[PDB]
């Protein structure tokens, strides 16, 4: 197990059939987790399950660039529970990530940044224990 905030080195960036996990505990009382796949100071993927926005359960995902957020994609599927153990699964697809939750598919995200080989850095953050952070090839 690690404390968050996390950095995970994506070394020569992401590519297709790359499978990032990601196991932990979601906190009491959790406000937020944050994934964010940078390039440089860009965000090419920031993926943000949101447990209390106007009193609802949202996921948002979004891309920051030049340090501004774009637009948002919303999900209202929201697979995380208070105080369990979760796995996230990102599947990288040559068009797009896919998101998958304790072996459950919730979405995909559209490569906004084009450079997977320079997405570099993972960055874990938010209301979790995190148990690990790695990859595979599939
Ligand atoms: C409050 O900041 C968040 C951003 N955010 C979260 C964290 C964050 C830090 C620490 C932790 Cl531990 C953690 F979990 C975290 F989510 N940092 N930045 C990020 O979630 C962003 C996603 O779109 O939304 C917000 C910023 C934002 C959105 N927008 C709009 C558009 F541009 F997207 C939507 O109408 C305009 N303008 N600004
Ligand atoms: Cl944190």
């Amino acid at each position: 197990p690690l404390i968050v905030p996390y950095n995970l080195p994506l070394p020569g960036g992401v590519v297709p059939r790359m499978l990032i996990t990601i196991l932990g505990t979601v906190k009491p009382n959790a406000n937020r987790i944050a994934l964010d796949f940078q390039r440089g100071n860009d965000v090419a993927f920031h993926f943000n399950p949101r447990f209390n926005e106007n009193n609802r359960r949202v996921i948002v995902c979004n891309t920051k660039l030049d340090n501004n957020w774009g637009r948002e994609e919303r999900q209202s599927v929201f697979p995380f529970e208070s105080g369990k153990p979760f796995k996230i699964q990102v599947l990288v697809e040559p068009d797009h990530f896919k998101v998958a939750v304790n072996d459950a598919h919730l979405l995909q995200y559209n490569h906004r940044v084009k450079k997977l080989n320079e997405i570099s850095k993972l960055g874990i953050s938010g209301d979790i224990d995190l148990t690990s952070a790695s990859y595979t090839m599939i």
